[PDB]
């Protein structure tokens, strides 16, 4: 029993973190095979960041303008190219700890684990969701750029995030591993701000199913709702509209608990209208939205408690 935010074991990623230095900037890169991936702003000073031109900044560097460290070993760069917002550096050695892996662009609402690194050295791990406004509520200090996000299935690591910047509200933005930002953000130190965010409805429902699988049913009710009357209520409380594809996604959880997804939407609609009356769900006093349906099935018993 119990339900916690849970990150994937981080060993396979820890064996890929390195340190990358260009001039006086140092940050983290990701060493798979014979490439090292890192934020392309490692080639910038503080002042360049106001208005950089990366193409023009990069033609000015050589292979030996980049220093790559892996533990105590110096790795020798033999090639470099820019890919959108990342650099790929080719190094003279193939990472012997490279895991089976793939690169994925995750979609708002999905979750992943982040290995926070400083100077190529892993310091912590936590789980977070991609918000609808394309930020994440990370925990990151200066020097954490190049820290990655990932999911693990079987033995295969799906890398899906690289950390590039922190926004004024204290949220974090970054890219996939082909260098394309998540959201409307760019690697320029120019006024930028998180767009308004929304509660991830699919996840709240998934988490209410969790609560039922463990054995708690206090927040259910006798009512059902149409999809459409749900949404009139959802918008008013700044929840994402529920779509039929989100309803189909919840099928398995609906089936494990015998609660119909709309019936759960009526449960939620009533939670939104009345509060929780000082009660809790899975230990929380507030509706939680950073567990996906897949996160609930992965963590919960396949046998409902009742
Ligand atoms: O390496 C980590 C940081 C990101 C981060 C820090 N804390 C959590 N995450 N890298 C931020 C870098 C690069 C980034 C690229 C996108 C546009 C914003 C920049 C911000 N970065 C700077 O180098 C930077 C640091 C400090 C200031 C600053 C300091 C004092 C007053 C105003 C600005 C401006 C830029």
């Amino acid at each position: 029993s119990g339900f916690r935010k849970m990150a994937f074991p981080s060993g396979k990623v820890e064996g890929c973190m390195v340190q990358v230095t260009c001039g006086t900037t140092t940050l983290n890169g990701l060493w798979l095979d014979d490439t090292v991936y890192c934020p392309r702003h490692v080639i910038c000073t503080a002042e360049d960041m106001l208005n950089p031109n990366y193409e023009d900044l990069l033609i000015r560097k050589s292979n030996h303008s980049f220093l790559v460290q892996a533990g105590n070993v110096q790795l020798r760069v033999i090639g470099h190219s820019m890919q959108n917002c990342l650099l790929r550096l080719k190094v003279d050695t193939s990472n012997p700890k490279t895991p089976k892996y793939k690169f994925v662009r995750i979609q708002p609402g999905q979750t992943f684990s982040v290995l926070a690194c400083y100077n190529g050295s892993p310091s912590g791990v936590y789980q977070c969701a991609m918000r609808p406004n394309h930020t994440i509520k990370g925990s990151f200090l200066n020097g954490s750029c190049g820290s990655v996000g990932f999911n693990i299935d079987y033995d295969c690591v799906s890398f899906c995030y690289m950390h590039h910047m922190e926004l004024p509200t204290g949220v974090h933005a970054g890219t996939d591993l082909e260098g394309k930002f998540y959201g409307p953000f760019v690697d320029i130190q120019t006024a930028q701000a998180a767009g308004t965010d929304t509660t991830i409805t699919l996840n709240v429902l998934a988490w209410l199913y969790a609560a039922v699988i463990n054995g708690d049913r206090w927040f259910l009710n006798r009512f059902t709702t149409t999809l459409n009357d749900f949404n009139l209520v959802a918008m008013k409380y700044n929840y994402e509209p529920l779509t039929q594809d989100h309803v189909d996604i919840l099928g398995p959880l609906s089936a494990q608990t015998g609660i119909a997804v709309l019936d759960m939407c009526a449960a939620l609609k009533e939670l939104l209208q009345n509060g929780m009356n000082g009660r809790t769900i899975l230990g929380s006093t507030i509706l939680e939205d950073e567990f996906t349906p897949f996160d609930v099935v992965r963590q919960c018993s396949g046998v409902t408690f009742q």
